């Protein structure tokens, strides 16, 4: 690794590990699921009904959006929902524990699979958290890769599994 290659684990973080996993978009678009999302993989709602997106896009920026947001207000909305994940790991009984045995990089993970699929979902994956509680690494991700959050959309989780299996965000690099 070069000076520079060296450098770049200093830039990752789960802010840009998230960025990159779920992009950015000002406008209300449906997810990979069909779901309308804005900013950077905020889910609105499970509803088909755009008006119900647009009602909660309101609610969370609080102004007037019709459908449409700015960089600034993407990132405060991003900040949020990432605080929350944090939160939601931190405040768990079953996934505080496993939290706390991870590195810095596979920690990241973990929060981006919480931000991703809630923390119900999350703390079911039984065989999972052992298999990462015990640095079972490929035998979690190959776990991780029967699962429907990867299935149904691979592309947007595709580079978290990798990141469980290796510890490192060699996934992250070279887009």
């Amino acid at each position: 690794p070069t000076t520079e290659n060296l450098y770049f684990q200093g830039s990752m973080n789960i802010f840009e590990m998230l960025r990159i996993d779920e992009g950015l978009r000002l406008k209300i678009y449906k997810d990979c699921e069909g779901y309308y999302t804005i900013g950077i993989g905020h889910l609105l709602t499970k509803s088909p009904d755009l008006n119900a997106a647009k009602s909660e896009l309101d609610k969370a920026i609080g102004r007037n959006c019709n459908g449409v947001i700015t960089k600034d207000e993407a990132e405060k909305l991003f900040n949020q929902d990432v605080d929350a994940a944090v939160r939601g790991i931190l405040r768990n009984a079953k996934l505080k524990p496993v939290y706390d045995s991870l590195d810095a990089v596979r920690r990241c993970a973990a929060i981006n699979h919480v931000f991703q699929m809630g923390v119900t979902g999350v703390a079911g994956f039984t065989n999972v958290l052992r298999m990462l509680q015990q640095k079972r690494w490929d035998e979690a991700a190959v776990n991780l890769a029967k699962s429907r959050w990867y299935n149904q959309c691979p592309d947007r989780a595709k580079r978290v599994i990798t990141t469980f299996r290796t510890g490192t965000w060699d996934a992250y690099k070279n887009l």
